């Protein structure tokens, strides 16, 4: 029975909006109703793993589970196995598995981060989940991010408090956040972006959707311009948005927008807005395509549609080699030529590099780099040709080309990252020098970039 090559898994997203569900709600796991929407002939079709996010959810972590379980019977005659389960209050993460992948997946960790202080602390946060599937890292974030149309710029803060402070994935990746832990990172929820329109145009706004015309909605969505202005959700990829707005219906019907203040609101508008959202960041040349993105239309318990997003992924094998696991493969080297990194800071610390990669046995420190002035006030640290030759535990270029290199530029001074970023291996030629590149991030906002040349040895 051979490994997979690739998986599909299946994203949803529902503001439960404290109600109980509706008894039938597979049409959420089959990706029926408005958008990019899945074709029928696949209904029977089990995807891989299937990893539901719930905001509001008023249910048992047994209740939901039992519905969950008993849906994906309903569809495709498989009994899934529970992977994991987490909930912070009323935000719950479920992850679910065909049952021959349960000795495929292994190192699963969970973990909730709580956003706010004082009067913002006590309902909003974060869960997530990460598991290896073989040779594959995958990391899911669910999080439910402040309410209201004039707080982008909380949304944008409790988004990088959840990427800094949510301890998934290896633990011995420390430089790293969770926007580096994974080939694959899975980021969904009620996060609460809205379309910035005046109050005003509530019925026009009404109206477009009545006509299926998004888009002078979209490019009003705070989620779509704080991307596009680097303020959130750096280096990150959302499908486009093909469905009306999931948020703020009417409950037991979908034919009414409930925009207008009340008490119940707080006295705030509540326009139409995309809240119900799912987003991805996977490493440099890895496969990964979304085939589908939309919200149901028969599922009417709550103020928000749920939403569906599902992936077609890449995956590696767990490799043996007679050398590695548990020694080098003298016959593989990675070789750095004419590299440097370009920092924002202000600071003159002598930096150095970290390498990171499970290609490696562990971790590997450079020397410190020759900090030069750019012409344009900014830092360059040169490493010219002083990095070290890196050491993989296989050298077979049917692995090798398929890792990464994770980059951390460290303080010499205080031994703290200043950036990080990602290499990929799947190079066009082996033994050629070749341009390489990525940007370098910390606390997930752009901090500078690293490029050079890399000269990659594999045993063919
Ligand atoms: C509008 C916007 C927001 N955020 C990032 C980008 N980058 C360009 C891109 C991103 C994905 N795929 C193709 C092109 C663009």
């Amino acid at each position: 029975q051979p490994e997979p090559d690739m998986i599909t898994i299946f994203i949803g997203t529902w503001n439960m909006g404290n109600a109980p569900p509706p008894k039938k709600i597979t049409s959420w796991f089959l990706s029926k109703g408005q958008g990019k929407t899945r074709d029928d002939s696949a209904d029977y079709i089990p995807h891989d793993i299937y990893v539901i996010g719930t905001q509001e959810d008023p249910l048992s972590e047994k209740e939901w589970l039992e519905i969950l379980k008993h849906s994906l019977q309903e569809i495709t005659s498989v009994t899934f196995k529970t992977v994991a389960i987490h909930t912070l209050w009323n935000i719950r993460i479920v992850v679910l598995a065909k049952p021959e992948h349960e000795n495929r997946i292994s190192h699963i960790c969970t973990d909730n981060v709580k956003t706010g202080i004082a009067n913002t602390l006590g309902n909003k946060g974060a869960v997530g989940v990460s598991f290896m599937f073989n040779g594959t890292s995958l990391g899911f974030v669910n999080s439910h991010l402040t309410s209201g149309s004039e707080k982008k710029l909380r949304r944008n803060q409790n988004y990088m408090n959840i990427l800094r402070f949510l301890a998934l994935g290896d633990k011995k990746l420390s430089p790293f956040n969770i926007t580096h832990r994974f080939t694959h990172l899975f980021w969904f929820g009620d996060l609460n972006y809205r379309v910035d329109l005046p109050t005003w145009e509530a019925e026009t706004i009404i109206q477009k959707i009545k006509q299926q015309q998004y888009a002078d909605l979209l490019s009003h969505d705070q989620l779509l311009t704080e991307r596009r202005e680097q303020k959130v959700f750096l280096h990150f990829e959302e499908e486009e948005i093909t469905f009306a707005p999931t948020y703020r219906f009417e409950r037991l019907t979908r034919d009414k927008y409930a925009y207008t203040k009340q008490k119940a609101t707080g006295m705030k508008y509540n326009l139409p807005s995309w809240c119900d959202r799912v987003l991805w960041k996977s490493y440099p040349l890895v496969h990964v395509v979304c085939q589908s993105y939309g919200s149901t239309s028969d599922i009417m318990t709550s103020d928000h549609s749920p939403v569906f997003a599902t992936f077609e992924a890449g995956v590696t094998s767990q490799f043996v080699s007679k050398n590695g696991p548990g020694t080098v493969d003298s016959q593989g080297q990675i070789e750095f030529l004419r590299c440097y990194a370009t920092l924002k800071t202000k600071s003159q610390t002598k930096f150095y590099l970290e390498f990171h990669s499970s290609c490696l046995e562990s971790f590997v420190k450079s020397q410190e780099g020759e900090n030069e002035e750019g012409s344009e006030g900014e830092l360059v640290v040169k490493f010219g040709e002083t990095l070290p030759k890196l050491k993989p535990i296989i050298s077979d270029p049917e692995y090798l080309l398929d890792q990464h290199i994770l980059i951390s530029i460290k303080s010499s001074d205080s031994d703290e990252s200043y950036g990080e970023g990602c290499i990929a291996l799947r190079l066009e030629a082996t033994e050629t020098q070749l341009p390489i590149y990525t940007p370098l991030t910390h606390h997930g906002e752009l901090t500078g970039h690293f490029q050079g040349e890399i000269k990659l040895q594999t045993s063919q």
